[PDB]
């Protein structure tokens, strides 16, 4: 069974032994070199249609916490930009650091943000998530960087439930949460073809990384850092530094939606 994590003994440098696609040709995350990305005037505007989103539950899975959505119909979808067709929101989660100077998975001119939010969507032409992850255009992940500054009010409901899911395997109801409150003002983005950033590291993702970070407060990110990787009644290991570092770009181009 799955024994991957973020520690010295089971972290990103070990993943390749069970998941050899870790050394593949379209791995994520990557550094976004802002002076090598090309503005692509053909990209359409991005369409984030989250008005009918139905959040269900929040779960600590021992790697991060996921907010799960009802993806049984086109309720919260991503379209446009580099995408063909319609991608359904299934879950969001974050990656974060032990300190404010690290935590993001993508970097921008080698800059690491405190955290990174991933909104994971799957291509409806493949009918379910499991089938989608087997296709090179199966997922669209919207990535949003977090910096520490002013509080993000649309994050606070998430921060306030984290005490109820401290350890691995704990879940809680999380209905009526509006993921629109996690977005920045601008939808300017970079895009590139890549992979899941966790095992099984499948090369099925169109990445859409927003240029504008959102600001969260030090108190809000502190609460992320109080979570635990371990299960109840096990030795406490704080859930921090659950990020994969940047991977080789290889033969890929990162495109910008903006000049
Ligand atoms: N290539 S990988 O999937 O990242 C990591 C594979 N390594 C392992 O299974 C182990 C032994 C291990 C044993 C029991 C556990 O409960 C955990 Br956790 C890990 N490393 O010490
Ligand atoms: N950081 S991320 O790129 O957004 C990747 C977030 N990780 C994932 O969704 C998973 C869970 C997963 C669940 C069911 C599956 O069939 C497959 Br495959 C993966 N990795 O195991
Ligand atoms: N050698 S591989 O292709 O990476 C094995 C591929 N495994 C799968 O698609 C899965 C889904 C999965 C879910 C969560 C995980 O954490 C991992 Br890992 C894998 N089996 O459950
Ligand atoms: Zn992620």
């Amino acid at each position: 069974s799955h024994h991957w994590g973020y520690g010295k003994h089971n972290g990103p440098e070990h993943w390749h032994k069970d998941f050899p696609i870790a050394k593949g040709e379209r791995q994520s995350p990557v550094d976004i070199d802002t002076h090598t990305a090309k503005y692509d005037p053909s990209l359409k505007p991005l369409s984030v249609s989250y008005d009918q989103a139905t959040s269900l539950r929040i779960l600590n899975n021992g790697h991060a916490f996921n907010v799960e959505f009802d993806d049984s119909q086109d309720k919260a979808v991503l379209k446009g930009g580099p995408l063909d067709g319609t991608y359904r929101l299934i879950q969001f989660h974050f990656h974060w650091g032990s300190l404010d100077g690290q935590g993001s998975e993508h970097t921008v001119d080698k800059k690491k943000y405190a955290a990174e939010l991933h909104l994971v969507h799957w291509n409806t032409k493949y009918g379910d998530f499991g089938k989608a992850v087997q296709q090179p255009d199966g997922l669209a992940v919207l990535g949003i960087f977090l910096k520490v500054g002013s509080a993000k009010p649309g994050l606070q409901k998430v921060v306030d439930v984290l005490d109820s899911i401290k350890t691995k395997g704990k879940s809680a109801d999380f209905t009526n949460f509006d993921p629109r409150g996690l977005l920045p003002e601008s939808l300017d983005y970079w895009t590139y073809p890549g992979s899941l950033t966790t095992p099984p590291l499948l090369e099925c993702v169109t990445w859409i990384v927003l240029k504008e970070p959102i600001s969260v407060s030090s108190e809000q990110v502190l609460k992320f850092r109080k979570l635990n990787f371990n299960g109840e009644g096990e030795p406490e290991e704080l859930m921090v530094d659950n990020w994969r570092p940047a991977q080789p770009l290889k033969n890929r181009q990162i495109k910008a939606s903006f000049k």
